[PDB]
Order: structure tokens, then C-alpha cells, then sequence
């Protein structure tokens, strides 16, 4: 079923381009010819982007819904109160400065015709620092084998929601998610289509250093409880390598008195590294029961049944 | 009493034995006589399976109920969302590649009409990694101490569970759980039977290292949360033999001075071994508080009754 | 108001003095002429204990509702237990194997006829380890401290609850709690008395080493979240005593270049112990967060207002 | 709009200056002109201060409102627990020893009639130790980076909280919480005033060092989770040092080995610092962690409104 269809995008500092977003948007959606609405969020921009906003409001037989806020909260929290004001149905989540082409938004609905509960975009010929093309490619990997299903592009942000999707993603007890990634664990039919991607133009980038590691972090800690694992790991790997030089130097002791002049302070320097690792694996120990702490406050559905068939 | 019987078996990916395994447990139903109903659950096999699921659904006369997931979430998780969708009462949980004689059912429903909440098999003659044995043995004491009451083999799934206990389990909030573990704590009368083991067969195992990893992780975060007030334990015992150790070359370092020519940094090394034993004295606090946490969070019910006697 | 008396009373393999247990309690409330109820709570006794809460249970006439559980719990958990079928009010939590008379029971009830919410008893001329003895006088002056009124005898179990104060730990979302101390926090009136204590007769004490560890440090995580702050306290202590170290060792390289022979490993071994506190001060932080979240999963309320008065 | 006022003031143990700060807040109060209403509120005085709490209360015509609690739970709480039985709207906390000039009431009144919802006071002069000068400076530089918005004092108790911001503060499960620093955060239009100060006077200072050290660690939890992330840094930092020297050793080695005796020390000493720095990432992952449950428990609204337009 399909109705009133309703684009929510984000906004922080961008008011350089917002009036031709706005414009694009108006026709794109006009092109579609269903009944449509447009939430633009704010996230307690500097300059005067709330007065287009106001302006934008004042305007009449816009669908433009003009929403601010009281600070940056950051970007998936402007997503998430755009989310809270959500009416009609099939909901569009769109970047703010033209980094996504708007007049693909047919398409993503037209395939949303098909059954699909989460559209994504692939967004190809993506360009950015090639470390950060790793960590995207590592991440991508890593994302697909806690899923079990593979999701092209984590980063992009053009993505189509049902009603009963974000209602689920409203419920959740989730503070500081990742939207797409949250949308896909609630999902009973996915699927992915490729968009051309475009650069910004007269705006700048708004990730610096400590916003790109605060979202990747926020991101893989979002995803699984599996990194704690590692650490127990690691502090094993620690204390098979202290107990190892522990032995060798008893074999040491059994040989020749003096190895490598005194090395009686090496034989408690060895189990010095035995006592990081117990300390290591004790760490690894706590963080299996953060874990659990975690996956149990989230509230997080234990199976979700695709499908169930009876005689 | 015991009426209309179900029996839930998870699968992962085990198609090539599969009809076998339909057709022997069908068998094995009819046998037994009593009312009988079956649900597979596929925790997104990648091959088809779900395809074998749906082929059963249509035969007639089955009493299959094919439940499909959207993602391997893993064992446990499978059996519990099995247990969701249960009728009737004695659920018995069995495997997907025959490992365990499906003939036994009757055997436990047999033992079910003693009146035992919980029926578990003793796996006789099992076979596997001898450190992987090791572990079982230690585990087994470790579970055995924690409980005060000797369990079999825990690692087996193939078990009994009455209608209340199944409640029991899907009242409780614990997510990542052991089926069998919780269902032993939450238990009124419980035995355990020896049954023959067989081999995968065909079929292959799934449990890889890091999913043997997972699992036995899993099982000692669900049993108890000894193990931080082991962490502390050890932590002061550390901490006592490092003040023990820095008194006595203190004290030989007064008896003496040219006796060595850097024992000065012994006892250097003297102190931090005491901080090192405080530093595991801190982990052990900081768990103690994240086990409140665990045992808060759970929402596990701290006593439940046995026998409940009103006099008039 | 009063009204229906019940006497909750655990039991673990005490079956040896437990009848004349019964008769001195069914005297005692006999005696008292109120209308009375017995609870005895079997902690999965491994002797024929269960058997005679059977024959109890089969004697007519008798107040006594037997209740066994299937597994030791503890004994907190065991009076718990015995709170979740608790009828009337005035409900008194007494010892199994006589260690508290009975025969005080009425005047616990004659000053519950005071008003007073919460009843203790001081238990006077107990006699224990001189070690345990200074344990708890400390952690009688850290209860009192922390609580900020003093109350005697914290591991006397004779106490005397009303029914409001055994609904409020009822609903309370503790686990693992320590019965006397929590109806302190949830008291308006409390008051305590005087009374003879008198040394296990038959029985043999039930409480190991282990044990004793577990009860007092059950009791210790209950009171307070202090303890993680001294970890924090303690980490500042060890950072400036390095700091320290490494500044007087800048003096001596200032000073004799071979100070006890080479001192470079000195000079990098108090910078050692720097990281060493550096670690401890986060040992501290995270315990402090870690206390936080316990406080908030507790659900333990924020004031319990005394009384209020309006113009 | 602005309606019945009410001012809600804590106090432990201050009934030597008592009778003058009644006094005085009533004749500001009757100054202002406005309906006006006082809640003390008592944290378990040892002293006789809920005795002239009761004394107020008799005290015809009086419009106190004296509250007694069980114990002394803190400051904070005390604030909130008078939070809880307010009336009227633009709820006013003072000091319980005169040390901000309760003449003042009005004046954040009238800046009030403005439509700030938060009216928070710059305490000029403000004289005390220089460490806990500077702490209040890094502390105040710090929530300035956090919240993007710089307020001049956040130590200071006199401010003013509307009905909405209240009532917001009242939904909140947070246990342990700093009042202003929530204020501030869950605000829509916020302004700040210079004020006297005066010293305690007659009254002394109930905060010590244990007392101090407490509160600024309730402030930086109630405030963000950021040092944790900073643990994870400096963890960071520590690893590559350490890795970087271990790395400069060996090729020195490599280069010649007679240049020292013991430099084979030197190498094992890079390598545990590299575990020292691996020790404090794991610390940091933990901490994260934490603070996702910091987050999630406290059940913090994640977005608050401004301002919302709806066109039509
Ligand atoms: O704190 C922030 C930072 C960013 N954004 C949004 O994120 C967009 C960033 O657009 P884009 O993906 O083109 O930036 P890039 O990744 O190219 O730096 C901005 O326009 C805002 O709408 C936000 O809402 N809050
Ligand atoms: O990711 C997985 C792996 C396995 N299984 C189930 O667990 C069984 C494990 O089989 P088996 O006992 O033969 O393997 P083992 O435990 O011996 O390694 C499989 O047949 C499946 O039914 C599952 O549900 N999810
Ligand atoms: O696991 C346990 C241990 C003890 N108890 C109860 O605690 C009592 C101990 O009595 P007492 O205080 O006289 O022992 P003591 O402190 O002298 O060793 C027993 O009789 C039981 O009723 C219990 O219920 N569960
Ligand atoms: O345990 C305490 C200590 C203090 N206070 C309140 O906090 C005030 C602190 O006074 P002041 O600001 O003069 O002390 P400072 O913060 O300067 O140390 C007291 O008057 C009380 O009203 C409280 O409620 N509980």
C-alpha cells in the first residue's frame, strides 16, 4: 500500500544551496505526482539557515515542514527528530548540500512500488582518501559477515523507510544509532540500485577529524559486541607468549649460569608479561559482560521469523 | 500428566541428510502413538533448505510447521524462536545432521511419564578434541560446584522440557542465553539417560573455533559471575606474595648490601608486582559491580518455588 | 493499625532443634493472643528437614505454611522468599536454629504497637572472631556513616517489618540484597532493643569461609558506591608519588651523573609507575560510571520525604 | 507569559543565619509585588533547622512550604526533591547561608518577563582557592567545547527553571544529576546576569574536600562521556610511542651492539609500554562502551525542539 510520501532531509549550515535543493526537490516530487511533504530538520545552525527556514515556512502551498532545533545534536539525531514528526508513509532520508542528485527520488519510490521495505543507493564512482576507502572496504566486509547479508554503501544516506520500519526504529531504547544500519537489522525485504554521486559544490565538507572517527566509532560499536572478544584474545596470545619466554628462560637457567650477563632479572621480567596478560585476558573477561549488559539494554529482538508456514 | 507432543529441531545448511532425517523422525512419531507435531527452523540456510522446508509444508498430512528466519542468528537463539511458536506440552529439541539418534524420543517421552520437568541424555561414548574433552570435564565440575548437583554432558541438545518451564524461559528478558543451563536452573524434577552417539555423517559440523569460543563464553556468562571474584581472588594473592617478596629483600638489603650488585632494582620490581596485585584487585571490583549489573538487568526471578504447601 | 501476625523464618538442614523451634514459636505467638501465622522457608536442606515441614504441614490446627525451594539460594534470598507469601502485617524475620529466643517476639510487637516501621534488636553479649568483631565495628561506623544514622547490630536477623516496607522491596528491581539494611532505606519510623543472644545449641554453623566472604561483600557492594572512588583516590596517590619519584631523579641527573650506578632504568622506571597510576585513574573513571549505571538499574529512589507541611 | 512565582531553597544545617534569610526573602519577595511562594527543603539537619522549619509553618500568613527528608541525601537532590512539590512557574533556587544575595530575586524576575527560560547568574569577584580557580576555568572551558555554548559559572545555585524545563528535568530517571548543567542542556533560550557576592559569614561551608571531589565527578559524568574517549587517545598515543621505540632500538641494534652493556632492557621496556598502550585502548572500548549504557539507561531525550513550524 502507498500514500501520502513524505522526504525528510537534514541541514547544518548549508543555506548556500538550499534554495535550489528546495526548487529540485519541489519539482522532482511534482515529476512523481504522488502527495508529498518535506520535513527539513536544522541542527542549530550558525548562520541564518532557520531564517530560510521561517521563509521557506511562511511560503504558502509548500509541503515544506519546518523543523529546528536547540543544538547539534549531530547528524543521525537530526534524522531521528525528522523521524519523530514523520506523516504518511515511505519516508526519504536525503543529504542536505546536493552530495545526492534529488531527482532520483522517483526511481528509489517507483522500486519502493515493488514490495521492497529498505531502499538503499549504492552511490558509485564514491571518491574520498583512499585509507578511508579501506576502512570503508574493511568495514563493508565485516558488516556483511556479522549481517550474514551484504549492504553496498554504508555512508550514503539516500535511503527509503516504510512507516512500520521507522515506528520499530521510533520504539527501540537505541541512544546515538546508526540509521541505515539499525533499518537493516528491522528489515523483511532489501534491496540496493545505483545512483550517479556529485560533489559538493558551494558547500564544504562538515566531518572534521574527531566527527569522522566519532561516526565510524559510533558505527562498528553499533554493530556487534565482537571487538571486546578480540581484546580476550590478544591478552591469550600476551600470556602464551610471557609463558613461552618463561620456559626458555628456565632451559636458560638449566644451561649456562649467566645468559646474556645477569638474567635473573628476566626471569621475573618474563612473568611480568605472563601478569599483563592474565590482566589482559581479566579485561577481555569484563568486556564479554559489558557486552551482554549492552545487548540487553538495547532491547534488541533476539529472531526476527522472515516467514512462518503451517500444515 | 502428558498430552499432545511437539518437537523442535533447528537446521543451518544440513539439506543432504535432511529427508532422512524427516522421514526417520516421522517414523519414530508414529511409533510412539501419542499426538505429535514437528518444527524445523532455518537460521538462513544459504543453500536450499528453506526450498526442503517448503516442500515438507506441502506434503500432505505433515505435522511440520517450517519457521524461517532472516539472518543466522545462531543455535540457541533458533531453539528459543522455536520454542515460541510450541503447542502442546514435553518439547524436545534434537539435531539437523543426526549426530543424535532420533529413534530415542519415545525413550525420553517414556521417562517424560515419570514426571520429571527436565529429561537430558548422557551421550555415551562421545568423541572429540582431547583438550576440547578437558574443557568438557573441567566445565562439568565448575557447572556441578555452582549448581551443588551433578549434571551428565551439558553441550548435548537433545532435551526434555515441560510447557511451564518453556514459559519460564519465554518470560525471561536474558538475550544471548543457554538453553539447556537455564532450563536446569529453572527446574523442579530433572534425570539424565545414556543414549548412543553417531557421527555427522554426511553432514558437516558448523561450530568453528571461534564459534566454540562464543558458545563456552556464552555458557559461563550465563551459569554464574564466579569468575570476577575469582579475577579479585587471584588479584590478592598477587598482591600479598609481591608485599611478602618486597619485606624480605628489604629486610636482606638491611642484613646486607654487597651480597648483590642490582638487587636495588629487585625491589624496584618488588613494588609493582603489589601494583600489578592491586591493579587485578580493581578489575575484580569493577566486576563484582558489572555482575549486579548482569544479575539486575537479566531480571531473573531469585527464588522459585519447588513444592508450595498451604496447611488447613 | 494491626492486624493478622505472620513469623517468616528461613531453615537449612536445622531439622535437629527444629521441633522444639516450633513449639517455643507456637508459645511465644500463643502468649501474645494476636492472631498469628508461621512461614518456614526450606533452603534445599539436604537432610530430612523437607519431611518435617511436611508433618507440620499435615498436623491440623497448626499456623505453620511450609514452603521448600529447589536449589540453596541463600539465605537473603530465602527470607525474600518467604516475602512473596506473606499474609496480614508485622511480618518477623527470625533465626532457624534458636541463636535469637523466640520468647522476645511479643515485645518486638508490643513496640510495633508504638508506631514504628521498622523494629531491630540490638543483640547484646555477642561473642565472635576479634578480627569479625573489628570488621564489624568498621562497617558499622561506614553503615552509619553512609546512611547517616547509626543502627546497632546489622547481622541480627531478628527484625520486624510492616507490610507497606515488604511490598516497597517487593517491587524493588534488586537482586542479591541485603534484607535489614534495604528496610533501613525504606523506613519512616525505625527504632531498636535490647535483647539476649544465646550461642547455636544443637546446630553447627552454616556459614564457610566462602560464605562469610560472599554475605559481607554482598552487604558492602548493597551499601554504597564509594569504594570505586577510593580505586580513583588511590590512582592519584600512586601518579603524584611517581611524578614525584621522576622529579627528584631530573635533580639527581642535574646532580652526580652515575647515581646508584646507572639510574637511567630508574629514570625510566618512575615514568613506569606514572602509566602504572595514569591506568589506575582510569580503573577510577570507569568505576565511577560503572557505580552510576548501578544506582540507575537499581531504581533506588532519589529523596524519601520525611513529612511535608503546608501553610 | 509569567504567572505565581515560587522560590525553592535547600538547607543543611544553617538555622544560626536562618531567621535573617526568611527575613530578608520575604521582604524581597513582598517588594516584588507578584504572587510568591518558599519551599525550604531539609537534608536531615543534625541541628534544630526542621524545628524552625516547623516554627515557619506556624507563622500565620506565612506562604513557606517546609519540607523534611529522612536523611541527607545531598544537595542536588534536595533541589529536585523541592522540584517536586512546586507551584506557580519560574522556580528560583537561593542558598541556605546568604551567600548569594537573595535582594537579587527580582531582578532575575524581571529578566524573566524577557522570556528566557533559563536566567543563570555570573558570580563576580568570586574568591576561593586557586586550584579550584583554574579547576573551575578547565572545567568551564570544557563545557563550553561540549555544549558549544559558553556559560559563565556553572558552580552557582541561584537560577532560574521554568514550569516546562521542570517538568522536563521531573520525567528524567537520572539519579545523581547536576541541575544546572541538565537545565542548560534541556533549554531553549538561556541568558545569564552578574551578581554580588558575599562571604558565608556567620554560616560555614558544608562542602569538603571528599564533598568537592564528588560533586565535579558528578558534574563530568552528568555531562558527557567525552574522557573516555580521551583514555582511548592517550592509549593511542602511548602504543605508537612505544611501537616507534621499540622500532628505533632494534634498528639501533642493528646498526651496533657494543655501544652499551644493557640495552637489551631497553627494547623488553618498549615492548611493555606498547602493552601498556594496548591495556589503555581496551580500557577504552570498555569505557565506550559504559558510556553507551550511561546513555541508554539514563533514557536522555536524544532531540529537543527549539522551535516547530508547521506551514500551511
Ligand atoms: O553535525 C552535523 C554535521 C553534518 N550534518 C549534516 O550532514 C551533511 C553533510 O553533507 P555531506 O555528506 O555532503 O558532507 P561530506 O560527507 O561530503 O563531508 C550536512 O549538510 C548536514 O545536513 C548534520 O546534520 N549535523
Ligand atoms: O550457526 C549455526 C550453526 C549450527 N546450528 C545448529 O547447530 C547444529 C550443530 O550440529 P552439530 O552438533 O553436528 O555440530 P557440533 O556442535 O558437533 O559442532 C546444526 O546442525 C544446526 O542445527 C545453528 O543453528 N546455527
Ligand atoms: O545457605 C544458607 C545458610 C544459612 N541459612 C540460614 O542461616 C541460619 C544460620 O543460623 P545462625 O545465624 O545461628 O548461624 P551462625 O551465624 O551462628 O553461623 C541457618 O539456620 C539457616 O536458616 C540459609 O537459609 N541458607
Ligand atoms: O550535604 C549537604 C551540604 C550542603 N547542602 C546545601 O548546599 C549549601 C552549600 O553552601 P555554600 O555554597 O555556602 O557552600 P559551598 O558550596 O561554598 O562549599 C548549604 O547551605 C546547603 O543548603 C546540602 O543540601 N547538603
Amino acid at each position: 500500500p502507498i500514500k501520502k510520501v513524505s522526504v525528510v532531509i537534514p541541514v547544518y549550515n548549508e543555506q548556500e544551496s538550499l534554495p535550489e535543493l528546495i526548487r529540485r526537490t519541489t519539482t522532482a516530487c511534482e515529476s512523481l505526482g504522488k502527495a508529498w511533504e518535506i520535513l527539513l530538520i536544522d541542527d542549530g545552525s550558525s548562520d541564518s539557515s532557520a531564517e530560510l527556514m521561517v521563509k521557506a515556512s511562511q511560503e504558502a502551498d509548500s509541503h515544506i515542514i519546518s523543523i529546528l532545533l536547540n543544538r547539534n545534536y549531530g547528524q543521525h539525531a537530526a534524522i531521528m527528530a525528522g523521524f519523530s514528526h514523520v506523516s504518511g508513509d515511505l519516508i526519504i532520508t536525503l543529504d542536505a548540500d546536493l552530495q545526492n542528485p534529488p531527482e532520483e527520488i522517483p526511481r528509489l519510490v517507483a522500486k519502493a512500488d515493488e514490495g521492497f521495505d529498505v531502499v538503499g543507493t549504492v552511490r558509485q564512482n564514491r571518491q574520498d582518501s583512499l585509507f578511508r576507502k579501506s576502512a570503508s572496504k574493511i568495514i563493508n566486509l565485516l558488516i556483511q559477515r556479522t549481517t550474514g547479508k551484504a549492504m553496498g554503501d554504508y555512508g550514503c544516506m539516500l535511503r527509503a523507510y516504510r512507516r512500520p520500519i521507522i515506528d520499530t526504529m521510533l520504539r527501540c531504547h537505541e541512544r546515538s544509532t546508526f540509521i541505515p544500519i539499525l533499518a537493516n537489522i528491522f528489515a523483511r525485504r532489501a534491496t540496493e540500485i545505483p545512483v550517479h554521486h556529485a560533489e559538493r559544490e558551494f558547500g564544504d565538507s562538515k566531518y572534521s577529524f574527531m566527527r569522522l572517527i566519532n561516526l565510524m566509532y559510533d558505527l562498528v560499536t553499533c554493530l556487534t559486541t565482537t571487538p571486546l572478544r578480540l581484546l580476550s584474545l590478544l591478552g591469550s596470545v600476551i600470556a602464551i607468549g610471557g609463558f613461552s619466554l618463561s620456559v626458555l628462560l628456565i632451559v636458560l637457567r638449566l644451561a649456562l649460569g649467566p645468559q646474556w650477563a645477569a638474567e635473573g632479572v628476566f626471569m621475573l621480567f618474563a612473568v611480568l608479561f605472563t601478569f599483563i596478560g592474565a590482566q589482559f585476558i581479566g579485561m577481555g573477561l569484563l568486556g564479554e559482560y559489558i557486552g551482554r549488559i549492552y545487548n540487553d539494554v538495547r532491547a534488541r529482538p533476539r529472531y526476527f521469523v522472515q516467514q512462518v508456514i503451517y500444515p
